[PDB]
């Protein structure tokens, strides 16, 4: 029993992290086969970042302007190109630690692990969700850019995020590994703000199932509801609408616990209308929305990885 | 900015996890040099666990009764012994992935990362604190025993916990790597219960400093207090006493923020007497006590590891 915010084991990703230095700017890169991927603003001075023309800045660089450090070994850059907001540095050595991997673009509400790195070295690992407003609530300092987010499937690492920037309220924005930002943000140091965020309803329901699996059952009422009736109430409280796809995704947890999804929706509706009355669920005084249905199954059923 | 419950990167520990099978019982072992460490109840049938005589059960086993699987390779057991609640299996191959390591016994209030494993394979990583009542609030299922807790120091893995059992309320108990339990628990399936837990005051103060570093400052009052006056109030609310050692440990965060430890104690005292008035700190509606002063420094300053 017990339920914690759990990250994937990080070893496969640790083997891919390198340091990328361009002049004086230093950040992290991801070394897969003979390519190192990193944020393009590694080519910027502090002044350039205020209003960069990345195409112009990259013109002015040759392969020799990039230093890649992998442990005690320097890797020679023998080609470079830009793909959206990511720089791809071809190096003279393919990484012998390259895991089976994919590049994926995730949907809002999906979760992933972040290996927070500085100077090519890992600092720590934590779990994040892609928020509906296309930010993540991470923990990142200067030099963290190029840290990646990922999921594991048996032996395959699905990279879904590369870190680029921090927005007001201290939330974070970045790209997929093709360099395309999540959300309407740009890699320029000028005032930008995330839109109003919303609560990921399907994930809250997943976490209520996790609570029931763990014996935290006080919030279960005797009611049911229609999907339409639930959604009008949740829209009031800045919850995302629940779709039939979400209901279908919750099926395995519903069958395990013997609680129909619409019955759990009625329980959630009561929590939204009445509050928690000074009680906790799984040790939290707030409803938690950063566990997906699969996260609950993976953790409560002991799914392992190679 | 941002502040998350962060685990250490797990790769060095992943390289040490193996499967130990004794007859039909299967759990995890820790492979370091030519020794595999695992919980002694691997030698128990389900019936034995109700009231085991481990010395008698181990008599009856030979080296051939233990199978150790490390990836696709089976390791021959060529010796065995018992050290308190841990079994040590000498194998014919030293682990080439053995990191620099130490065995340490931690104090209540200290934190560590857990690599939760099943069948020798990692499932996930999360951060835990040793509670004042010598339990940890983990997430563990059948077959998780032998999963370890650890801290990293540059390149050195300090192993501090091996998982053995779950107690009522769904909290967890285990041993150091010499097999000595934390707390007054025994590895027998009979009714046991943790004593009343308390809140780790020095860690709450560390987390309030983390909040201030992140700009969450609404709870800072204009008062100071003596250490004695603070401790009488906190004792009322089941908080551990704050010692001069704790004050000294908080010094670096106090100096960084320019907030005297006793001033932050006055702020905490007000939160305990008045509550949070429907507000959050670092996104939490409850005061958090599972970040140590070093955890706050490591995360907010970007300390990395080899
Ligand atoms: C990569 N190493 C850093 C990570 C930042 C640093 C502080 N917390 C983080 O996550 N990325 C940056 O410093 C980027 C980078 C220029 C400026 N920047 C920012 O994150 C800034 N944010 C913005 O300008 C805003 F609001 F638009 F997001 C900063 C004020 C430094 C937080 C570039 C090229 C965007
Ligand atoms: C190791 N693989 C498991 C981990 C357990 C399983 C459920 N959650 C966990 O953390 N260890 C055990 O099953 C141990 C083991 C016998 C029984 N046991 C327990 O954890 C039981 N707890 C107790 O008997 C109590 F209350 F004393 F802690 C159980 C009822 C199965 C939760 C031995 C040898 C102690
Ligand atoms: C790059 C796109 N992927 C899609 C799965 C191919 C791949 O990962 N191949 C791969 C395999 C099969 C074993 C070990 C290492 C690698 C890199
Ligand atoms: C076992 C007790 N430790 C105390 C630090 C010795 C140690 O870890 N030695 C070690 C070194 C120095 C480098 C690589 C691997 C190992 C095992």
């Amino acid at each position: 029993s017990g339920f914690r915010k759990m990250a994937f084991p990080s070893g496969k990703v640790e083997g891919c992290m390198v340091q990328v230095i361009c002049g004086t700017t230093t950040l992290n890169g991801l070394w897969l086969d003979d390519v190192v991927y990193c944020p393009r603003h590694v080519i910027c001075t502090s002044e350039d970042m205020l209003n960069p023309n990345y195409e112009d800045l990259l013109i002015r660089k040759s392969n020799h302007n990039f230093l890649v450090q992998a442990g005690n070994v320097q890797l020679r850059v023998i080609g470079h190109s830009m793909q959206n907001c990511v720089l791809k540095l071809k190096v003279d050595t393919a990484n012998p630690k390259t895991p089976k991997y994919k590049f994926v673009r995730i949907q809002p509400g999906q979760t992933f692990s972040v290996l927070a790195c500085y100077n090519g070295s890992p600092s720590g690992v934590y779990q994040c969700a892609m928020r509906p407003n296309f930010t993540i609530k991470g923990s990142f300092l200067n030099g963290s850019c190029g840290s990646v987010g990922f999921n594991i499937d048996y032996d395959c690492v699905s990279f879904c995020y590369m870190h680029h920037m921090e927005l007001p309220t201290g939330v974070h924005a970045g790209t997929d590994l093709e360099g395309n930002f999540y959300g309407p943000f740009v890699d320029r140091q000028t005032a930008q703000a995330a839109g109003t965020d919303t609560t990921i309803t399907v994930n809250v329901l997943a976490w209520l199932y996790a609570a029931v699996i763990n014996g935290d059952r006080w919030f279960l009422n005797r009611f049911t509801t229609t999907l339409n009736d639930f959604n009008l109430v949740a829209m009031k409280y800045n919850y995302e609408p629940l779709t039939q796809d979400h209901v279908d995704i919750l099926g395995p947890l519903s069958a395990q616990t013997g609680i129909a999804v619409l019955d759990m929706c009625a329980s959630l509706k009561e929590l939204l209308q009445n509050g928690m009355n000074g009680r906790t669920i799984l040790g939290s005084a707030l409803l938690e929305d950063e566990f997906t249905p699969f996260d609950v199954v993976r953790q409560c059923s002991g799914v392992t990885f190679q």
